[PDB]
């Protein structure tokens, strides 16, 4: 038996995510950004930390590494619009995809990873990091399924020393997001599941 709580936390982290690319600049707002994809969709996008506050103007293009917030809606003018929250960064590639460096811990004893894709991005959102991280861990290490694996911690190290944390009992923390990260520059990436 899990508490509520968790039961939440499994439903949005064993869901799955939102990507587009090459997605074009609409309209930037205080807190949100129209966007409009190559699909023709429209994508309606919440950013509610001073931290990450997107400085795209109308016109330019972007990467979409998203989760939805609600189910998407068929418009009366023809028109389909997701509803979504942060993961909005630039187009710029890496020359190869890299595989990024986590190592998991379940009650001390280490997990191996299975099926943690390779990323050609050179910027992603913190937050999208959270996401892929939690991802693996539900999906393959049984977090948030059973009352012994409910809590833990991942943490990123960065070459230069800044690191970056989040606590697993809790769903990530939109509101103090700080900005999208090269991801290159990630020495390594920890994880640790109680």
């Amino acid at each position: 038996s899990t508490n509520d709580n968790i039961k939440d936390l499994l439903d949005w982290y064993s869901s799955g995510s939102d990507t587009f690319t090459n997605s074009e600049v609409l309209d930037n707002s205080l807190g949100s950004m129209r966007i409009k994809n190559t699909d023709g969709s429209i994508s309606l996008i919440i950013f509610p930390s001073p931290y990450y506050s997107p400085a795209f103007t109308k016109g330019e293009k972007v990467d979409l590494n998203t989760k939805r917030t609600k189910k998407s809606q068929h418009t009366s003018e023809g028109t389909y619009i997701h509803f979504q929250i942060s993961g909005v960064t630039n187009t710029e590639k890496l020359p190869t995809p890299i595989e990024l460096p986590l190592k998991v811990k379940v009650h001390g004893k280490d997990s191996p990873l299975k099926y943690w894709p390779k990323f050609d991005k050179k910027q992603l959102a913190i937050s999208t990091l959270d996401f892929e991280i939690r991802h693996q861990l539900t999906q393959i290490h049984g977090l948030y399924r059973s009352s012994d694996k409910t809590g833990g911690y991942w943490k990123i190290t960065m070459n230069d020393g800044s690191t970056y944390q989040s606590d697993l009992s809790k769903k990530f923390e939109y509101n103090t997001e700080k900005p999208p990260i090269n991801i290159d520059e990630i020495k390594t990436i920890e994880a640790e599941i109680n």
